[PDB]
């Protein structure tokens, strides 16, 4: 509301109410955070990325997305509670501070503006973007499989009106070219998550192909570690694994294009739960989903580090 201390992290919040929420932290923690514009939605809107960092110039980065998919609100809900906590965390936290002195990272809350905008007007199960073509009466695009890697392979939907429709060509959706454009233009990534639910799964490449990636000993070891830190705190069991041998073969997914890309610490989150509510998960979850995921991804970023 008035305060980053005063809005509540426990309910779920409409776009303004969140894009509001990440000028508060900006006026509060000016010399911490930072509020970059990386495009416009098809409908207009701006999309927002939160920079944390001490200092320096290009120092090595930390990508994390969430809300690709609108439907997921638990992810959105996540991304809020993790900026609050980066900057309540940081010169308290040791292992958090030195990552922070080290490196820089860059959080996206919001990267589907208009499905967000959807699913609290019209459709709350909502997941595509909201372009348009005059081809079909249908709207939107798969923005997890509009990524250049294994495009158009098995594993999503040449149809538009299908849920996993993957769009007319790579990167067609300004949604996904604005985050491609972004990472090549920095150069100096080092890792790439990006958050979804539900299934509580945490993968790491590839979705498109059955090859195995080089790093796959490194990464296997990383993701078991993650894993178990985010257990800790109320026993909520993940299983971990390639895309491809845990789910199935998708194509043009975001951390195959960002492993491609040579980001070697490449991972998906799936959150809470595993079915129960699905995407309409309670709001009392959102707080330890949060904190638990937290634990997750700070395992992963003191191994990047």
């Amino acid at each position: 509301a008035r305060s980053t201390n005063t809005f509540n992290y426990a309910t779920y919040h409409t776009l303004d109410e969140i894009y509001d929420f990440m000028d508060l932290l900006v006026a509060e923690h000016p010399q911490l955070v930072s509020k970059l514009q990386i495009g416009r939605s098809y409908e207009g809107r701006p999309i927002y990325v939160l920079k944390f960092s001490t200092g320096g110039s290009n120092r090595p980065a930390i990508w994390i997305d969430l809300g690709i998919h609108s439907r997921e609100w638990i992810t959105q809900a996540t991304g809020v509670w993790f900026a609050k906590k980066f900057t309540e965390d940081y010169g308290q936290d040791p292992s958090f501070t030195a990552i922070l002195d080290s490196m820089d990272i860059f959080l996206e809350i919001v990267t589907n503006p208009d499905g967000f905008a959807f699913t609290h007007s019209q459709n709350r199960l909502w997941r595509k973007t909201r372009s348009v073509t005059s081809s079909s009466l249908c709207v939107g695009v798969d923005a997890n499989r509009n990524w250049d890697a294994g495009f158009g392979k098995a594993g999503a939907s040449s149809s538009p009106c299908s849920e996993t429709y993957h769009g007319k060509y790579a990167n067609s959706e300004v949604e996904v070219k604005s985050i491609v454009d972004f990472v090549k233009d920095h150069g100096n990534f080092k890792a790439f998550l990006s958050i979804h639910s539900y299934s509580q799964l945490l993968l790491y490449p590839y979705g498109y192909t059955t090859q195995s990636i080089p790093d796959k000993t490194e990464l296997n070891q990383v993701a078991k570690s993650a894993v178990a830190a985010l257990k800790s705190l109320y026993g909520t069991s993940y299983k971990y694994g390639s895309i491809i041998t845990t789910i199935y073969q998708a194509s043009g997914g975001s951390i195959d294009w960002s492993y491609n890309q040579g980001i070697k610490y490449s991972f998906t989150f799936e959150l809470r739960d595993t079915g129960r509510y699905g995407f309409l998960l309670p709001a009392s979850q959102i707080i330890p989903t949060a904190q638990e995921t937290w634990l997750g991804v700070l395992t992963i970023m003191e191994h990047t580090v």
